[PDB]
C-alpha cells in the first residue's frame, strides 16, 4: 500500500500553490485528496511550502506530539498553511469545510530511513 511518507504528502502537502485562493479551497482539496470517502474527516491542514522545507523540519526542534510520542518536531519558521474544519450540516460524502489560511509553525511526527514526516500533529 501507500507508505506513511506518501500518505502524509497526499493528506497534507500542497506545495504547488502559495496559499488558498478562495473560501472553497478546503471543499475542493478534501475531496480531491480522498479525505471524505467514508467519513468527512473533521479537521485537516495543508502546508503550502516546498517538500524540501517541510522535510527539513525533522531535524528542527524536537518536541512531544499531543499523544505523548517523542518524535514530533516544530518548525522554526512559520509556514503558509490552510486549516480545513468540517462544519455541521454535511453527512459523507456530502461534506462541507471552513477554510482558514494562515501562517503558523507546524508540528509533525517523523520517522524512518530517510527520516521524514509521517504525521501532521498541529500548528502553533
Amino acid at each position: 500500500k501507500e507508505t506513511a511518507a506518501a500518505k502524509f504528502e497526499r493528506q497534507h502537502m500542497d506545495s504547488s500553490t502559495s496559499a488558498a485562493s478562495s473560501s472553497n479551497y478546503c471543499n475542493q482539496m478534501m475531496k480531491s485528496r480522498n479525505l471524505t470517502k467514508d467519513r468527512c474527516k473533521p479537521v485537516n491542514t495543508f502546508v503550502h511550502e516546498s517538500l524540501a522545507d517541510v522535510q527539513a523540519v525533522c531535524s528542527q526542534k524536537n518536541v512531544a506530539c499531543k499523544n505523548g510520542q517523542t518524535n514530533c518536531y516544530q518548525s522554526y519558521s512559520t509556514m503558509s498553511i490552510t486549516d480545513c474544519r468540517e462544519t455541521g450540516s454535511s453527512k459523507a460524502p456530502n461534506c462541507a469545510y471552513k477554510t482558514t489560511q494562515a501562517n503558523k509553525h507546524i508540528i509533525v511526527a517523523c520517522e524512518g530511513n530517510p527520516y521524514v514526516p509521517v504525521h501532521f500533529d498541529a500548528s502553533v
